[PDB]
């Protein structure tokens, strides 16, 4: 399919697949069995922001949740994601329901990345549109009036549905690294409301990187946040 | 043909059109017929930079080239391209040539916009990547080895080439101007280097700002600068 | 005294200095008389933001201020800032009151200067204001720090404001505005603010301004000159 | 004196002090012995640029000193400055000379700073005015007419002088960390022109953080790089 590196905000505890007993934070290479987990304390209701970072110098490809009550999750790999991602990839964000479901509202999403060698991107999107000439959109993500990206289905009386699957992509192709690039890299930051009225809420929300061309993968809703074809 | 907004470093004196009988830069809105021209004092073969600046608060389009000896020209007009141009448009550069030619070589391009209501595109290339995906070149533009932007046709022995028209669009949608913002911007720089031992080298760039799917207008060569379908 | 530019937001109405009679908002080049002026509506109580805008290119110099009920004013003016104000300079935030009184609350404050010659640049960004902020000389009766608010004008510890205060707040560094050097020589300024009174009219306002590295408040400039001149000349 | 740390440029093998037997660069935790170093081939006269980074989320402080032709250096070094500097802290420059001597030619620095809650500063010089208000200078420190900021004192020939400290720090303090701080991380850049023909060349360069109220420590001159009052 693609070949993905993503950042999971894995709201349900699919633990014959492999997560941990909890609600979590997770870094994937390749793979839905994150690389690497930290305890979340999903905080139902409230907007939180989510900050992700990576310089090709120090290596070490990183992730915060945070509330404004201050709870904090935090976590690590290194990696030169460098021999994981080809020299031309696209920038999105992803998320899922199932069985169980939630909402998955993104208030604002901004990123930057540079090649100091420079080459450099920076946009931010702080109100979306109902029509965004440059979002990419795939599944049931669709934008506007509220001012919000709704990632996953919402019928109108403020109800997230079961089994929905969304998808937002800037438009322009990323370069990310190069031969030539003495410094690739890239920071990113987005404010979600997640906000249910199940037994735990499912399934979760993505930041994500891969090939100019990707799509969903098609059987990806729940438990796998529109991202992988398999859980592999 | 598309819809047009740009500045022109008119070279070549086509004045049974209405340049000046002299090399010249100028705003051009929906025309060919620049509706403020200045006396630019070509220097050939040197690198030179433009700024175009417009702020849409004062709504005064403003434009710059200078070379590094010291020597500048300055052109105004005051706009609301609130009436020329859509919500959503392209930005790119154009260059052309006809019986008498020039080098047309782009060696960096930036350009940044902001609604602040906020919203925000900011794009710089110090280096143009061989295949350089997040580009769209039309006609004999195209990049690589040199690390430049070849906006017309040159040969081998870097002999450039007459009737001849390029053009660069950078891949992405740009909101230009909301109903919702209350400042509504850009800036756009470029350096270029050309050169020719004509009598007069022919016929100048362009940096400008269309409807998305914009195309180069047939026998638009030399003096329409790849921008226009009519002299009108 | 100083070299001053500036940009008022004139709640109060002083007229027989020349005003007109209504809150507005002006370009004062060295002079509270403003250069230019335009009507301003005044949403007594609500978070407004002010933008102000020049490039040395147009050689216009321009202001908003607007509500989030999108209630807008504009002003602008054509000039050569070369040629007023010197190579090096400070820039900050003024407010005072006087008979009349208001919160002069500024939650969020931004700047940024380039000399377009690869480039000299600055770009500083207020989001949180902190009980010492090391970062911004603070005259008068201004006060940082509590509720997080850059507070310009005295308040006290019921929410009421203080008649006849002054305060000002500049950042620590001087700032390159223009050089002989520079093709574009260009700032812009954003704040977003939040003044409350209940009296006939409040009074006075809040301004951006521009002057000598080495600038303090003029002696009684309290009330309708805010912290600005030393007199209504 | 005061607090540092700071990123060594250390041209000369100081070893009855620690250095490695061989020009490096390392990472200096409030003591001139580097937790952490890495051999780089000094090319001499010829400029180079350093980058510097840290994210206060993956707490891993990075190195690059890099020349034109490709050849790099790296060095990383784990660690919460948390716990190292404080709330308040300036930002400058270093360089100095002893019994051997070399050109400490600064052509252009940039730092940025943010608190992700922002709270943000963003600075260049990228050519350094002669009489320079936003500059704090200290020792033999001297810019101007050439556009290039000496470090070390080199007179009137271009020749550089042997046994010269000098300091370059930046007018205005920057919070680097405060609680609130959800993400606090910053990066430094400067290109720079070592020319010697002595037999080694010293000292180096060094970019530093440390206390608002720092200056040059006596007898910090040589091999100490105007930072440290003792070679503890
Ligand atoms: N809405 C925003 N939200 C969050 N950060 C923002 C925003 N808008 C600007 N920023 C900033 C923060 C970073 O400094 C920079 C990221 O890199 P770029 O790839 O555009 O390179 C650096 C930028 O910083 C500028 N700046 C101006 N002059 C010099 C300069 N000489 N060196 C470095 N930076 C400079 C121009 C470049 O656009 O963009």
């Amino acid at each position: 399919a693609d070949t993905i590196v993503a950042v999971e905000l894995d709201t349900y505890p699919n633990t014959d697949i492999g997560d941990p007993s909890y609600p979590h934070i997770g870094i994937d290479i390749k793979s839905v069995r994150s690389k690497k987990t930290a305890k979340w304390n999903m905080q139902n209701g409230k907007v939180g922001t989510a900050h992700i970072i990576y310089n090709s110098v120090g290596k070490r490809l990183s992730a915060v949740v945070s509330y404004p009550n201050g709870d904090s999750a935090t976590v690590s790999y290194d990696v030169d994601l460098d021999n994981v991602l080809p020299e031309w990839v696209r920038v999105g964000l992803s998320a899922s329901t199932g069985l169980y479901k939630e909402t998955n509202t993104i208030l604002s999403w901004s990123f930057t990345s540079k090649l100091k060698s420079t080459n450099a991107l920076h946009f931010v999107f702080n109100q979306f549109s109902k029509d965004q000439k440059d979002l990419i959109l795939q599944g049931d993500a669709t934008t506007g009036t509220d001012g919000n990206l709704e990632l996953t289905r919402v019928s109108s009386n403020g109800s997230p549905q079961g089994s929905s699957v969304g998808r937002a992509l800037f438009y322009a192709p990323v370069h990310i690294w190069e031969s030539s690039a003495v410094v690739a890299s890239f920071d990113a930051t987005f404010t979600f409301l997640i906000k249910s009225s199940d037994s735990h809420p499912a399934d979760g929300i993505a930041f994500f990187i891969s090939n100019i061309d990707s799509s969903i993968p098609s059987g990806s809703t729940g438990r796998l946040l529109g991202l992988f074809p398999d859980a592999n």
